[PDB]
């Protein structure tokens, strides 16, 4: 029920990825899409060196609020999407045990699912095996289960072009059957437009022949050779509850 969506991504940039074109295309349906972005904390200047050499690599220079830029990308990006933003208050793993973080985590979106009212939630598998990303599915497997709201996991991208498949969920969970939701031509190229706007992310991700774009389509075209632009989710079945 995709009435309204509540896309819970780890980084400004991971939903449009991944999801993009489904939430375009939800938008278009008459949904109402809100992308909550967990790692979307505050750090102005003066920075650490080890936060210096990733700015340097998205091309900023060390006077410039990096997660302000980033977040400002999130806007441009959501805004030609039409789905809302909320920015969370989470410091990414560069600016900074796995316990404490994930029940932290939890208590927001927790807040953030009473707040939405969504009828499906959205969050990453976690292919690509980064912390911020296992830690972001893990508390919004506990917050969508806590409030009964059905949810999906979505295939990472970029990440799923390159590599594995297989994550590594909590104990006595699985994932169900994959399935392949399909877009037309309009929220692809929307899509696509939304994703120019993460120009700091791009300047790696769509660095010198990286393939992105084609990347992206010939990796949608592997998984239905016959069938237009799509993305992939699983739903999550728990053979064993404590
Ligand atoms: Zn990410």
């Amino acid at each position: 029920d995709r009435t309204r969506i509540l896309a819970i991504s780890p980084h400004l940039d991971d939903a449009v990825l991944s999801v993009g074109a489904s939430l375009a295309q939800a938008e278009q349906d008459g949904g109402k899409v809100t992308v909550f972005t967990v790692f979307a904390g505050s750090a102005a200047p003066p920075y650490s060196p080890a936060a210096e050499r990733f700015h340097a690599r998205w091309g900023l220079s060390p006077t410039e609020d990096a997660p302000l830029r980033r977040r400002n990308e999130d806007i441009a990006a959501l805004d030609q999407l039409g789905a809302g933003h909320r920015h969370g208050r989470f410091l990414d793993a560069i600016y900074r045990n796995n316990h404490d973080l994930v029940a932290a985590i939890r208590e927001d979106i927790e807040s953030m699912i009473a707040e939405c009212d969504p009828t499906l939630v959205l969050t990453c598998v976690a292919i690509g095996k980064h912390p911020d990303h296992k830690a972001t599915r893990d508390a919004t497997l506990l917050a969508a289960r806590e409030r009964g709201i059905p949810l999906r996991l979505w295939q990472d991208l970029p990440y799923a072009a390159y590599s594995q498949d297989l994550a590594e969920l909590p104990d006595g969970l699985r994932l169900g059957s994959p399935e392949l939701s399909f877009v037309d031509e309009e929220a692809r190229t929307r899509k696509f437009q939304a994703m120019k706007h993460y120009a700091t992310q791009l300047s790696v991700l769509d660095g010198p022949n990286k393939n992105l774009f084609a990347k992206l389509d010939e990796h949608a075209r592997n998984a239905a050779p016959d069938g237009g632009y799509n993305e992939t989710t699983w739903p999550v079945i728990r053979y064993a509850a404590e």
